[PDB]
């Protein structure tokens, strides 16, 4: 019957231990690996991080030099640009369980959503003191002319723990036996450059000189963030067992079958607690600023929409979250305080009712969620 | 507790039945007809002993009446001589309900090689395709008549030694129903450019092809002289109270580079899965797929593989590849089984998606009658 | 004295735990790494697999594009062909202990022996239904003409566990500290192409156009097969300790000193339990279909041959095992049910009594064996 | 290393470096215990060009 | 369209059995018994009252 007291007590014990760990341990961010390579030779890498304490996440620095060898035509950044330097990232913990498995662009948009502004960007102000884009932390030339070489830098934070204060999703890596694995599939000369008229979704640059663009090199450095000198007690190490037994993951998917003026519904799976949802309307390679959509919504089994909104009003809600708009055709939904959980109510779905549908149209979905390891 | 003993008893009873009864394969019905008149038949098997399955022999003569154009076998060919099969037991409970091609592919998966095929070897002794057990001419030229032979095994029992799914009909009284829908002049021939999925021949002369006639003979396989003990007949109650069925379904909504997930239902113990990528009438050898997988919600992929590596696993099971666009997955040792609907899904992430694309699914599973 | 009861009990406990692990865990096959490279730049790679649960083995997919740039002459596949895409494979477990260390051709012949037919081949039948070589799982053009480019695909299974049901040789990889290592030494432009008259043993193609053949690229993908969600008990994880403390390895060697009509004997070492033996008679670069051999045998210290047979009768025994013959000059011996163990009887040797011996003749031996980790 | 390389000639060089962790073969001061599968050691070499 | 683009319509239970798998005209016949005429082209009705 009742006995649910266990949960209540478990939550309290988990929160208490989390606090003790945060108070007693010390945060460390350490380089684990750096490599420079030619994408023509290789683009997929498997990084083996260190097994020390509780791992919170990885900061991945990526730099690249791209030369546009075309005789006459230039190329220009796509909407995602340097966020496409990493095509896909997948993490496995010591028990070989998969956590995040998503695209670089999705990971980057979530980094932005969680910062509350374009990730690691430099705001512009009227200050006479010379603050500004001094260090080019995330940077890429808007265009690369025929014969020119452009230099790019972009960063991604691959999260395990939900935040610096909420260790839900963190990973205990102390078993010398099995290693963690951070797999990075980088852009290469076949994904980074889109010809005029081709789909720019996964590309960095697009334009009439694309066929002659090539990477001179790509370099990456993985920094691992963790907590060391974990606190001990009578029963050994004090550890938030729920935090460490919960997966905090980002995943993406693709769905097709849209038709003008008809509700296109993407169901949320059960068991997962969805914190945020991103929907990219790849309208056959065209990315529009809401003009190809009637409305978007989140709906429960009951025909009840909780936020059926026209595109600009939907965008207004997002401006309250990241202080600007996501790129054309990218829509965001924050459900952090009340995660979508199909057990709480009936099934739930994310809805897009398109106004215009080009051939090969599809919705690319990105999700942020918590789920029990077991 | 219990069960340990229920299963132990079931297995003991199965063994006694196999040891004491005697297997019989008997013709129950034969018929010749012209599909222009009829193509659906309801065969009434005999209610005797424990029924294990039915071997269905189908022969047909196809005439290409075109003036100058020929037709050639589709990838499924004679496997499409039977379009669908449905079996109802004496208690009005359905077991298998699937297509002829899916049934045939499962027959192959269970044999471990193309069903009833003749393997080619260097033997100087004249073994070989002597009897043309499953046979069909590669092409039928304009004005020619081709002769075809096809066999299907409709299973009730899982195998010759595992009676799970078998049917007790020595008593039931009420009749069994083996429903067969055969190919006809509208399904057997595909014009150039048309979808060849359900057809036997395709080509420029298709519009003028027709069946001269089709014949079928159903053989029933059962166990007779059932063993009797104290309480009466010794029977494996679990085996006889479990359904072993094959079923098919169709799913659409595929989009390039996006995971297309087909959820497995709960309650069923899925032994195998077949997925056919009918890419708008085009059937490709993996080139239109990024990867296939089986996935558990919140536990990721247990076998996310590129098409060739997926095909490699299948080569270990049937010693060759299934036809273009046909993908197989063996889960016999550890059946897909979720207590919650869709806690597991079959995944196909397509590279190329043509108009009218869809996945035709085929399942082999066990489930309780109750 | 007795007390050997311990062994008997240990075996029972090992078998019981193996069964529980097989029944309770779930099998997973997951990609760990993929790379495309130019053999002119590099051909040796060290792959770091994931440390998750009990590792059973690795399925390695290798593809390549080879162009014959010769102006006029073609090249043809050698007897081993694509099986020589990988020259050598070596595996080290987390404790840095070496398991398999052998040639790609030997590993492939053992894959065939254990399947009971040419590994991952497509048999030919009279079926009218279009089964067949649809997916080209293991494939290579028989010849590559002057100016043409051929595409190849081959697969190797690198075993740790003996089989899917016998976990002897499997590896427990849970220590985050030390990584496993799978080293692959691939073919390159110096090993893959043999000139007319040169030794074809390690080459893929041989012919008058060989000097102008080159790889355009080689690509590999390593898939790791393992058991996850291992069963736990009162004493923690239930594990077959003998299985996990036994090495199941493949190794190869070379011996010379053959003389016509004289028994050439290769001794089996002590301690190892030899499951199979492969002997390749590289008769100075010539590979013959038994015609250069009087007989082969396995012999114990006692002049007692257990199977002294003429080449065709030896080949007949092999046809019962793999349903066909191994390539010219390749001889196989199955000792799986009663492994050669020099403790069981005196020393034992594999014998070849050659009829003809060319200059630079040698026997290349391949062994499959079990041995105690300690 | 050849003392000189004439116009048009190619010279071949060989050199060795011992990068010490331990002070000597008998004094292990400075040696490194490398048994944690997690984190790797790293030896960076910046060559002449 | 007036049924010409449909093979059949039905109501089916998980048991995979159909309680009324009918060709379009026969499906329409059942509706004619309910409303004394046919619904407009492409509109199909099913009474489960």
């Amino acid at each position: 019957q009742q006995a649910a007291l266990r949960n209540q007590q478990a939550m309290a014990a988990n929160l208490q231990a989390r606090q003790i760990v945060l108070q007693q341990s010390y945060p460390v961010i350490q380089q684990v690996e750096t490599q420079t390579f030619d994408p023509a030779n290789r683009s997929v890498f498997d990084v083996t991080p260190a097994n020390v304490g509780i791992v919170k996440g990885f900061l991945v620095k990526v730099t690249a030099a791209i030369t546009n060898n075309h005789a006459t035509e230039a190329v220009a950044l796509t909407d995602f640009g340097p966020a496409n330097l990493v095509q896909r990232v997948i993490y496995y913990d010591p028990d070989n369980q998969r956590h995040t498995e998503t695209s670089g662009w999705h990971l980057h948009f979530v980094n932005t959503a969680k910062q509350g502004a374009p990730f690691l960007s430099s705001m512009v102000t009227d200050s006479p003191i010379k603050y500004g884009d001094v260090m080019n932390v995330i940077d890429a030339p808007a265009t690369i002319a025929a014969g020119a070489t452009g230099e790019l830098t972009m960063y991604y934070w691959v999260p395990l723990a939900y935040s610096e204060t909420d260790l839900t999703g963190a990973v205990l890596a102390n078993v010398p036996q099995s290693k963690q694995r951070l797999k990075l599939e980088f852009a290469n000369n076949n994904t980074a450059f889109a010809a005029v008229g081709a789909n720019p979704l996964e590309a960095i640059y697009q334009g009439a000189g694309a066929a002659d663009c090539e990477f001179e090199e790509i370099s990456y450095t993985v920094y691992q963030s963790y907590l060391d000198q974990l606190p001990v007690g009578q029963n050994g190490y004090i550890l938030p067992l729920i935090d460490l037994s919960t997966l905090y993951n980002l995943e993406n998917s693709a769905q097709a079958g849209l038709t003008p003026n008809v509700d296109f519904v993407v169901q949320y799976a059960n068991l997962y607690r969805y914190l945020s949802t991103i929907a990219v309307f790849d309208n056959g390679g065209s990315f529009n600023a809401g003009t190809d959509i009637n409305y978007l919504s989140q709906r429960t089994a009951n025909f009840s929409d909780t936020r059926k909104l026209d595109p600009k009003t939907w965008a207004a809600q997002t401006r309250r979250r990241i202080a600007t708009d996501f790129p054309k055709g990218v829509y965001y939904c924050d459900n952090r305080d009340k995660p979508i959980y199909t057990l709480q109510y009936g099934n739930v779905g994310f809805v897009v009712n398109p106004k215009t549908v080009n051939q090969n149209a599809r919705l690319l979905m990105g999700y942020e969620y918590f789920t029990s390891r077991t």
